Order: C-alpha cells, then structure tokens, then sequence
C-alpha cells in the first residue's frame, strides 16, 4: 500500500492503483451492493472529461500539454481500458462526487506514467463541478443508450412482427375476448397490433428526448455557473455532440432545473416502463399461442431453445418487464425527493435507468431473432376452429332464425364439425338459403376482413 | 319500483330511474366499491352515442326520427343533466359494457318521453360493440382531460412562478446542496427552476397527444370493423372534433392495438407521474422555505388558510395518490389478452382521477400558495452573507499564487477568505477594501 | 342557506348543514377530489369522540351534562346516521385537523339540537390536540375493517375453495408448467393450493394486527401527552375495546412513533398486497380454466352473471389492481413524514380503507357467485390426461423410451389415448399386460391424491 | 477453451470451467443483463444439493461413494469456493431450472477430479426436478439472509439509536409538527421514536419467517410429488436444520402453492419495503437536523467521512443517510417488481422465480450492509447541539401556555408576542412587563416554563 492524502487527511491505497485517496475513502465508506459503475457510465465520464480538457484548453484556461494529457487519458478511459480503477459502491454520496473525483484521480495517474503532473481537481475539474458533472454523465450514458441501442432493437423487433403480420395475412382463426371465442381474425392482423405496441414504443423513446438529452454542465456547485466561464455549457456540448454524432445532447434550458431535479430521467423510465407494459402482452400472447401440445391452445409452435419446447423467451421477457417496472419505481421514489439546488439520488437514479435500457434493449433483439422470426402457425388447425365455432353462426340468423341457428351451434360443439357440416346435416339448405348463400354467410376470412 | 321482464325473470328498478333491466342486474352483480362513473366518463359516453346515430343517419342505417331521439338524449347527458341515470360499479366487467349498456338504456328512456321508440341493442348501439365504445368514452375524457383542463391549470402555475422567479430576480440567499451551505444563489432562480419543471410538464403532456387521442370506435368486437360501416371510426370521429372542439382526437394508427391494448392511458398516466414528482420537489422545498418561524429556514412567508403549509400538504398528497393511481394503471394495461384489455372501467377510473386531482391541486397551489408568497430580503441576505466564499474573484488583484495560499489558510484556520485576505495584510494598493467588497459581493457571486 | 361569523369574517354553510364555519372554510380551501372521509373513517371518529367524553367525564374535567351530550351524539356518528355531515375532501391538511373539526362542530350541532351547548374545541375536542385524533380514528378504522370485515370475507373465501377442493379431489387433469403440458394433478389439488393461499392471507392479516391496532390518543400535539391526563391513552383505549369488543385496540408501545409515522398502515397495506397478489392468480387461473367454448381449455364451466363472459374474475383483477395502487401510494405517504408528524394521513386512510373495503366485498361475490357453482367438465378432463404424451415415461421400464416416445407421437396424432394407442401399436403381449399398462397409466394415482 | 457434445450438437466451454453444455447453451441464450447468481444463491443450490444426496443415500436409492462425492462437492459450493462457475444471466427460464442444471454441472465436474462418475440429471438430481429445487433454494437463501444478517443488522442499528435515545434523555428541543415550531420534546424522544421503528421492522421479519423458510422440496414436477419418496421434503428440511442451525426452515404446508405461487416472497419484500419506509423518516430527519451548519437547522454534527466538494473546500455532507435513502429507493422498486412477477404465476408453477429472487436477496443485501454503516459510522458519532436547543425551547411561544392560570391566556399571547418581536427568552419578556409580584413569585415562572417538565421525560 501507498499514502495518498485530502483536505482530510491521509489514506493507505493499494500500491498498484490507479485511484487515490478520495477514491479509497469511498470504497470505505459504501461497501452496500459490491456494484460499482456499468461501462457505458465509465465511458460516459471519459468522454465529458475530455470535452471539458478541450474546452479549457479552447479557452486558454488550461496548458495545451495538461489539455492534451487529459484528452488522452480520457480516451482510455472512453474506450474501456480502466474499468478496473473504478471500485466505488452505486450506493455513494448522492451527488456523485465520489465517482467524479475516482475519474479525475484515475486520469492524473495515467497522465503521471507519461510524464505529465495534472492535479485532479485543479486540472482534471477545471470549470467543473461535482454537482454538474455526474448528472451530465448520467444523461449522456442515457441519451446514447436510447438513440444508439434501444430504437435500433426496438425497429429490429418491430420488423420482425410486421413480416409475421405480412406472412399470416390469411392465417384466418378464431378472435378472444375476455378468454372467450369471438369473431374471426387473422394472425397477421393479431401481429400488426404487436409491431403497432413497439412502433408507439419508439415514438415514446423519441417524445422524451428532447428532455432527457438536456446535460447540466457549466452550472458548477449550485446552478449558477460560478467558477466556470458563461459558455462551458455550450462549448462543451458541441464538442461532446461532434465526438458521439448524438445531435440530441443539448445544454440544459433552465440550469438551476438541471440540478435541482433529475425530471428527464422519470419522464424517460415512464416511456420504457410503458414498453415493458407493450412487451409483456405480447410476450403473455406468443407464449399462450404455443401453449399444448394437447391440453393447451396449440396455435403456433415456438423455435426450440416442436409443439413442447418451453416459451423460454416469453418468461425473459416478461422477467425483463418485471424489473423495468421495479426499476421505473424507484427512479420516481429518488426524483421526487430533491432538496434546493440538487437532487442527491442520482447513483441511485442512474443505475436504474440505465439498467432499464440495457434490459430491454438486449431482450427485444433476443426474442425478435429467436422466438419471433422462427413461430411456425398451424394453419389449417387454426381454420378448421373458426369454421367450427359458435361465434360464426350469427350471419345465418336472418335465414334460419335465432333458434335454429342455436341449435346449429350447440350441434357443431357437440359432434365436433364445422358450422357448415352442421347447417347441411341439419337439412337446412334449400328450404332457407343455397350453399351459394350459406359459403358467403360463412366465409371466416371475410369475417374477419381480410383479403 | 317498477317491475320489468330481463330474459332471466323480473327486475324490480326504482321509478325516477331511467336505466332498465340490464343496467339494474350489473347494480346487483358489482356491490364492490359503491362508486360509479364520475361526470367526465358520463358526458364522453354522452358524445359517442349522439355522434354514433348522426353517422348511422348519414349512412342511412338509422331512421333520421330515431337519430333525432337519440342526438337530443345524448345531448342531455353530454350537458350533466343525468349524472344520477349511472350508478353502475367502477369495478364491473373490463370492457365496460355494463356502462355501455347503461347508456343505451338511458337514452331509450329519455327518447320514450318524448314518444320514439328505441331499441337500446339494435338503435342506440347500433354499428358498434360491447367492446369498441366504453375504450372510445375512456379517451374521449382522458383528452378533453389533458387538452381543455390541466394544460391550461398548469399554465396557471408557471405563470405564478415564473412571475415570482422575476419578482425575486435579485433576493440573494444562501445556496443548499446536501441540505448544507453552498454558495448564493437568488429566490428568483430557485422559482426560475420550479417553473421549468411545470414548463417541461406541460410539453411532457403535449408530447402523449398523439396516442392519448386516438379512439377505438369502428372496431367493433375484436378491431375487425365488422358489422360496422368502413368508415364508420372516421367519420365518428370527424362529428367528435367537430362538437368538442378538440382536433387532438383520431382515429387508431392500428384498430387491433386500440382494443388488445390501453398503452396510451399507460404513456399518459407516466407524463402525470412526472409531473407529481416535480410538484412533490416545488412543494417541499415551499414548505421547508416557510418552517419556523424560529425552529426553521424562515426565508418565506406562506399565505395563512404561525401558518401551516397546508396547500404543501395537499400537492404533496395529491402527488402521491398520481403515484399509487400510475401503478394501477401500469398493472392494468400489461395484463390484457388477444383482442381484448378487460381493465379498462379501473384503469379509467385511475388516469381520470390523477387529471383531476393535477388540475385542480395546481389552480389552488397557484392561486391562493404561490401568488401570494412574501420573501423575508433581509433575512435571505444574512443567509447568503453566511454562506461559503471562493478566491477565484481575487485572482485578478493578488494572483493564482496568493489566492490559493489565501484558501489554504481560510480552510486551515477555519476563517472567511474576507477576513483570512485582511489577517494576512494584503490591503493595500493591489487590493481595496471597496475591491475586496466588490470581489466578494454576494448578489455578484449569484452571477443573476 | 344560513350564515355564521368566523374569526376571519362571515361563512354561508347550508341550512340542513350540522358543521360549522371551520368545515365550511376547508371545503372552501380544499376543492381537489370532491370526494370525503368514507363511512368507516366518520364512524371511529364517532366511536373516538364518545370514547373521549367518557373519560374526561370519568377523571371529572367535563361536566356529565355535556360528557352525555357528546356521547349520544357520537354514538349517531358511529351509526351511520350523519355521513353527509362530512363535506371536507381527503386531500386537506396532511393531519386531519379539518376532519377532526368537521367531528368536533357536528357533535355539537347535534347537542344543540337537545338543548346542550358545547364548545367544539373546549369541550368535545377536551385533552386531545389536532394531531392525535384523526391518525388514531384511521387506526380504529382499519382494525375493525380487517377484524370484523376482511378476515371473516376471506374465511368465506377459503371455505368455497376448500368446500371445491374435496367435491374434486379425484377430477384428474392435466399438469401444467410454462403453460405446456406436464404429469396429472387433481382439479382438487389445485384448488387446495389456492385455498391455502387465502388462509395464508388471513395469517399475514392477523400477523399486522400487534401494530395496526396501536392507537396515538393521549399524545397530543408531538407525542409527549402535554395537556392531556397521563393515563388518558390507557383510558380511552379500555373504553373503546369495552364497547367496540375489539381487543386488537392498544395504546402505541412508543407515542413518538405513533405520531411521527403511521408504518402500522404501511405494513397492513402489504399485507393487503399480497392478498391481491394471491387473487390474481387464482381469478386467472379460473379464466383461463373457463375459457372457450371451443378454442381455449375448456377444462370448467363459470356461473352465468360455457360462453359465460368470467365477469367476476375481471372484478377480482381490477380491485387486486386497485389495492396495489394504493398500496403505492401509501408507501410513499408512510416514507415522507417530518420529525414529530406524518403528514400524509388523509390520503394513507382513504387508500388503506379503500383497500380492504375492496377486497372485503369482491372476496364475498367471488367466493358466492362464481367458486361455489363451477361446473368441472369431468370426463373431457381425464380423456385429454389419458392422452398426453406427459404421461408415457412409467411405459419405459416395459417398451423403450424410444417406443414410448412413439406412442406418445402417435397418440397426439390420432387423438387417441396412450392406452389405445399401446394395444393399436401390437405392444400387448408377455412384455406388457393389458393389467401392466392400466396400472403404468393410471392417471389418478399419477396425481397421488389423498 | 475445451469441446462438448451435447444432443443439439458441439459446445466450446472456457477451460477452467466446471460447468458443462446445458450451461454453455443458457449463456449462449441469454446474453440480457451480464449478471449472474449472486454468493448466498449459489451457496443455498449448495447446501440444497448436498441435503438431497444425504437423503438418497439413507433411503438406499444413491451409491454410498456417489453420495459421498456430491456431499463433499456441494460443501465446496456452499463454503463459496465456486462463486465463478454460475455464469447464467438471472434473466433465464423462469423455474430457474437453466441456474439447477448448472449447479448438478459443477458438482458432477468437481466430483470427476477426484475419479468419481456423477450423471448431472440421474445422480445429483435424483429424487428432484427442474421445479422445486430453484424455489426451495431461493427461500433457504432468503431465510439465511433475514435470520442471520438483517435481523442482527437491524438490532445493532436499533441499540445504536437507543443508546443515543438514552445519552439525549434531557436534551430539551422544540417539536416541529408540518415543519412549523411546536411544544417541546427532546432529542432523546426523537430516537426513541427512531429506535421503535427498528424494533418494529425486526418484528415484522419475524412475522414473515412461518411462510418464508417453506420450502417447496419433494414436491417435483407439478406438486404431486411423483418420482420422488413420499417423505423426502421433510428428509432434506431435517438434514437442511441439522446442518444450517436455521430452525425456521419448514415443509411447505400445500405442496401446489409452494410451487404454483411465490407468496412468501411478496410477503417479505412487504416487511422490507416498510423497513425502507422506516429508514426512509429516520435518515431524513438526522440530515434535518444536521444541516447547516450556518444556513440550516444544525441540531446535531454528523461524523464526517469524506471532503463534500473542491469549489467549497471545508463542506462536509450527510453521506450516509444519502446511501440510507438510495437504498431505501431501490428495496421499494425491487419490492413492487417482486409483487409483479409473484401475480403473474399460471396453474402449477410460478415462473418468475430468478427475477424475484436477485430483487429480493438485494434488499435484504442493502439493507443489512447499509443497516450496520448507519448504526456504526453515523449514529453511533452524533453529537448534539445541547445549548442552542435549549436556547430555542426557552424562547418559542409554544411554552407560554402554563402562565395562563398565573396571568390569563391573553396576556401569556402578549408575552410570546413580545418575546418573537424582540428574540428574548419567554422567562425574560414576563420580567420585562413587571408580571412577578402576588399571583407569581421568580421561581413559581421557572416552574411553569420548565421546558424539560413539559417535555414530559419518564
Ligand atoms: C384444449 O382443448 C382440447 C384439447 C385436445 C382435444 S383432442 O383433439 O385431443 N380431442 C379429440 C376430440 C374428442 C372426440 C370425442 C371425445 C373427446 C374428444 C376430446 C379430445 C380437444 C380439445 N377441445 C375440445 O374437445 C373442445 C370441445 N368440443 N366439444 C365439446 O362438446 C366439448 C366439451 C367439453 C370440453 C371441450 C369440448
Ligand atoms: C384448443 O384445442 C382444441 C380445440 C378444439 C378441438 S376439436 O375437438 O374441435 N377438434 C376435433 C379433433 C380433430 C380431428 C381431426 C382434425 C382436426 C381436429 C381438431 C378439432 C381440438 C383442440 N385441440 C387439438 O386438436 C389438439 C391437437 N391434437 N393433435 C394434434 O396433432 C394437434 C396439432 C395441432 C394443434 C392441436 C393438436
Ligand atoms: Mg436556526
């Protein structure tokens, strides 16, 4: 071990670290979960330290040799090389401080092996604050989880749904509501509603971007941007949006609601919160659909991971929902209970929102490669219920009269035939209607408007 | 307390009621919660069935002297007159055709007075199902909801703070993070803040629009359209807009969606939740400006209804109540099946419910909270001239090299950098007291 | 329409009005729900105000005049009689003091009446503050709901599931797991399961009552039972269990507590929670068991309110919805009190009180008009067990998985059962007696059923 | 890396793996959150594994020498030797059968180094299925984690808080009801009140643990119990008591709802969402009371841990109740998707199992963990602010009350009223309008505005 010191004193470190003595204090103070920071969150404090280095460096705040150490330490940093050097709990200071000091610690010691002396915090958080820069890096982590990663999954299992929506366009069947036999409908038109629920999901994910791509920095301690010049907020977003191409990071439209409350991150968890709605019925219908292969519905057959496999990824995907949904309740509890001038839940916050995308983003292209894109339907199975059930029989009333046509259906259920079969041995073609009339009466797939 | 025929025997129904038999056996089978649709839910069921028979008279399904009875009646319970005609559970069979049927008997009662008669089924349903119309009414309320009443409440409120925001532009304070001292900001700034989050609340309701409007109706039993005209759902509709005023309604993107699925009650009632987290944030921080007077912060004065933050209270209840509501509408609309969401008379009941309490709790926050807040300005300057100093404004004066021994020395000493400046001589013609004073200004250090 | 003079001015309160201008001030100031205190809620503050009188009568700080007065007074609260004296909306000061007041001036509106004057305040409100009243008539409210109301609806519950899990212990059935097919079980043990469920529901109920019992009368205004007797606690809770019989009523083990937070009600929602958790699953498993008449399982028939719509399952869904809403929302109000006072109290009544309302009323009709009349469709249900392919392993040790594994294709292609299939197959013979394979598929004790 | 075969064809498995093809496949087919079992998980598939083969060797349906094997293999798992060798996602099939199959891996590999044969299914998974044996490992997880670590946990914070309780007996404070000055208390009350909050969250825990430690164990496939011995449930719950000392651990009252449902779950995620609910208050108020210290409240001084920020250099910042309250956050997010999955089970199993496992073994984690942080590195260091109290107390209008026998109640208010106006004691405005002569005597006012009297304190 090394000695490493603070404002408070000193601190024994693992002699290899690459972190110091505020690092090693929290590591401390918060052993709660043995979770430290995701990837995408240390990348995210990479890539905002090398736009600030940048920015001051542009400014003439900071020597180009302190700038240019900075940037590439960052870089590392950003490209997943220090993982390691990040041991601090989720569960720290609410601020994140503690996470934002381990960054600036880290970088110093990557700089000090190639000669270069850079302070932590008088270099490494120059213009900054720890107020400012978490938040910035959570809502950078979250931006690019949505845009990069979520929609492109989200439109890989939209397309899934609508070429089944396509390919069961005629795959006529009998319609449930309340569990109960109702009119015809097709497959194809039963999946034209699931890429709608995942279409709408996307829209939602896009609807809260302008919000939740809104980055504090430049507000320094408390809002007001004392300590750092009047435009770091914009230098430093346009240099973060020509490095990540995310035209969606925007300087925050109000600095002191930036800081105060964490509002985008709420209003983007109640967007994946109402995917994980979308997804659980769909995945609840798919896996009802397999369901047999004797006593159940026995509707499609699910890829094997036939007619007996498991609905393997209906159960992660419903488990998913679950999570999303607890996940979602917890980024509401920490938004609601900020105090002045910061929201002090943002590890909190942060874990859980990125945890959400993560979750959902993984599942959706899962089960659109290997459950949707391989269900096989029984087709034939499916026509022969819906030409068989009780709930076709209404169109013939007008020709053989509400009794009759009763006593057609209770017949048809009870011998196990077809409603024509049953109107034919009946005896009733000729006396009310033709077979002419009785196939248009009876055309399911008619029925159910398709084509 | 007439007797009537229902083919599963007689049905004894009070004599004032215009509901009939089915309307009366859902009274007897849902004794559950013993409280029905709220007036919003009547008007919009009101809306469909007299736009309902105006297109079925246009297409010339319905006789123009039923269609007439009909637009007359729904009028009547669209207007409020027949709020006491629904006594039928909130919790009642999840596609809402207790309710439905609820309206048909209704209107064939109100028709019969004036001497046509309707068939409640086969006239007032006519084109529609036991499954299209109760999700139609439910978004029906839900937009008028969002677009007529809480945007315009919440408006109310950012005015109110934003108005304070100006006010207060320049009542320095101490600046709170972690509940501890931080350097100054204004009250303006804070209420700045506040306001910016019913801002973004507003554009987070407006943002659901698209989805929250758009109706099921001409989708009969399972979203096929059948037994129901082609164009049935858009020309309903086109008469909805029409009368309503509001463009925002719409036919379903995808008829199967509007009827397997209530996401867009889901997607709304997160926009409310988020707007109770914002509220739940602005009022607290209210109640705890106003503590005291002597044991507390003491920087505010609220309107007395020693005063108690009582409309604080109220917002930070109401937000908790969005929150229990949101999670019953969550749990409702991911358990839907097939062609059919059977949660919908409870998810209704829910996202309504949090419409209303948001609106109204903001209008009185608003008006008789926020208006009429007093600042104590001598108070909050004491405040902000105890809070922590930097030596970033001497570095100009002394340099980079004297200011950070002067913030060494002030962290060490556990002395002010104004003092710790004086202690260490450094008056003099490099640096003024007026220069010193000027430096370190707090209102200056708000950077307003 | 009559008029009244405040310490602020005049206030018009309806003639047929018993409150006073505190009341009409609140409903003044509070127009957010349109909805006030529910029956149960405006009977224990009845019950506590009479409780109240009779020990500052008891202790001689109130004339027995008026003592009398407020007794019979309360006693018509308790009853039911004045539900529409309390206009005040749930959503009012997070301490119930409006409704404590709106009690205060009805008891003595009503004494009026009788030719009894009493000052609401000084009298009816006597050793008690704004603080410990309304928290303690939210924690009457919910004892006597879970003790005389929700345990007694779930036993009735449990017994209709009982009362089906014996009438089918021997209606074998399939197994299911993931949804797919799996080895027999009885139609009873299924329904023994669910009944279960409930009496572990009536356990975690009974387990919440040591602290949803504790009430915080005597601690006045923090807690510490300034201007009030010492013993007023001990005393108002021994009347209130000598009259009520609810010996769950305790005084608070610790009066800060009781004061500071109301996490009995957090507690007893999740409880509450669970129960809701539970009916979900058997209210679905029901549906789902109903459903048909042709292409779902079509394993029971419900009761007509098999092309019955499952109304009462929806019912029972919705409401387990509804409670675990409110039991959010509870969560939230319990978490977010303030050194000496929870403020949240209003909105944690309304929600904890409508939650066992709720499930009090939706067990009873689920229990009475869908559990009892369930028809199970006997034969189909052991045709379809005879016929899985779930059920050929115990034919291994005689054919040959491979063989077995044969049959089983077979016999879902045919539709015909394993045991038709393994004598249409030619496998009867010295491997095999038609004896050895009726007890190798016999299904009943596959499901080894009592 | 080192090949396999399995019946759907050739797996490659990283070479210092004790896991074998069916563990391979899951990681192949659920690549969703990167996070696997957690320790207290893999150790109760451990001591489940080891009970099991216990039983099968005493009934005679297990070779002594295989027995042997898998108890010596599941002791190595249960002691924590092989937290590396469960690589599955939680987000697996949900009877968690894909985390039971890895387990019954693992110990037939360990087993095999030693020259013993173990078959995964026929052998380690005798007389058990791929349905009871993930449940009854999750309950005995849960049971070992509210018995032995929150349960001590919450009595150390508990003894903490009444200790200070005790310290700050007279510690005389205004009361603050709706954050506005009320009568007195002390600080003493204030955590006492704190203290029976965690005696009543251990009670609550206790009150879950008759349905938490049910195990569903002999149940098999459906509940039925077929393929397995009549009486091994309570065979493997006798050995699993032996040897854990866990006397909570039971068999399931009904064999169907021990499988088909996961109540006992949601009903201990309800005790400890209502912990949550109760820490929630408590670290709230002690940040209250320590803010500051010149712009807020400053009743107490929490200990400090850490520099709070570099632009404010000496602001030190309540970093505890800051965890306290984020873990507070995230037992109530877990606890409502706990009660999701445990709705959603359907006829004989519920299959959200590994779901609502990892979310309610993490509450009980962060709970105990930041339980024992609060309790030692916050509560423990708190020092109160014993003058400026008291100073407070012995100036608030609040007390003027107990002078109206002496001088009328509306001369009492014109005393209070003073007192604010001009920021004197109660004591010294009373002086200060000549009130003391006939109907009060000086020390017949000291009696009447004792503020630690009108506290009330035992
Ligand atoms: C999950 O639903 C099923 C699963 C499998 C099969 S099957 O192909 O394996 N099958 C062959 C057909 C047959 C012929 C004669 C006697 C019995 C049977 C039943 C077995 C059918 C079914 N449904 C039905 O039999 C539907 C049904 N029709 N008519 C009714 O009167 C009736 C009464 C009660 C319940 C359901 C029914
Ligand atoms: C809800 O499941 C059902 C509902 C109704 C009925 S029914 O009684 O109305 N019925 C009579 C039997 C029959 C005879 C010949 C051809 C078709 C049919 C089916 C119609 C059966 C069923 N289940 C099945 O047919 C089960 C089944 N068995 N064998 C398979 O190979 C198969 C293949 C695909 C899907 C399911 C199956
Ligand atoms: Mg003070």
């Amino acid at each position: 071990y090394r000695i490493e010191h603070d404002t408070m004193g000193e601190v024994r470190v693992p002699a290899k670290a690459l972190w110091r003595a505020q690092t090693q204090r929290a590591v401390e103070n918060f052993p709660i979960s043995g979770r430290g920071l995701e990837r995408t969150q240390i990348r995210a404090l990479g890539l905002l330290k090398g736009a600030c280095a940048q920015v001051n460096s542009d400014l003439g705040l900071l020597a180009p040799e302190k700038a240019d150490a900075i940037i590439a330490a960052a870089a590392e940093i950003a490209d997943g090389q220090h993982d390691d050097q990040f041991p601090i709990d989720v569960f720290q200071t609410g601020s994140g401080t503690s996470s934002n000091m381990n960054t600036n610690e880290v970088i110093a010691s990557i700089a000090a092996k190639g000669g270069v002396t850079l302070h932590p915090n008088d270099d490494v958080n120059m213009s900054q604050s720890s107020n400012d820069t978490f938040p910035t890096a959570t809502h950078i982590a979250a931006t690019e989880a949505a845009v990069a990663h979520l929609i492109p999954a989200l439109q890989q299992l939209h397309d899934a749904l609508a070429a089944k929506a396509l390919d069961w366009h005629t795959v006529v069947k009998s319609g449930r509501t309340h569990l109960m036999d109702a009119v015809p409908v097709t497959l194809g038109q039963e999946f034209s509603g699931y890429a709608r629920q995942i279409e709408a999901g996307i829209e939602r994910v896009r609807a809260c971007l302008p919000r939740l791509g809104e980055l504090a920095i430049g507000g320094t301690a408390v809002g007001t941007g004392l300590n750092a010049p009047d435009d770091f907020g914009v230098r430093v977003v346009a240099v973060l949006v020509a490095q990540t191409g995310l035209s969606e990071l925007r300087t925050a439209a109000n600095s002191f609601e930036a800081q105060a409350a964490r509002d985008g991150l709420v209003e983007a968890s109640g967007a994946l919160r109402t995917i994980a709605v979308s997804l659980t019925k769909i995945a609840n219908d798919i896996r009802w659909m397999g369901s047999g292969p004797l006593t159940g519905l026995a509707e499609i057959q699910l890829p094997d991971l036939p007619g007996k496999v498991n609905p393997v990824l209906p159960e992660a995907v419903t488990q998913v929902a679950a999570q999303v949904i607890g996940n979602d309740a917890a980024i509401a509890w920490g938004g609601a209970n900020g105090a002045f001038e910061l929201n002090v839940y943002i590890p909190m916050m942060a874990r859980n929102i990125l945890e959400s995308f993560k979750l959902l983003t993984n599942v959706s292209r899962l089960f659109a490669q290997r459950c949707i894109a391989g269900l096989t339907a029984n087709v034939e199975h499916l026509r022969r219920l819906a030409e068989s059930s009780p709930s076709i029989v209404t169109p013939l009333n007008s020709a053989i009269g509400y009794e009759e046509a009763a006593a057609v259906a209770k017949q048809a259920l009870k011998e196990r035939k077809t409603i024509r079969q049953t109107v034919i041995d009946r005896g009733l073609i000729g006396d009310r209607l033709s077979i002419e009339d009785l196939d248009r009466r009876l055309d399911v797939l008619a029925m159910a408007k398709a084509e």
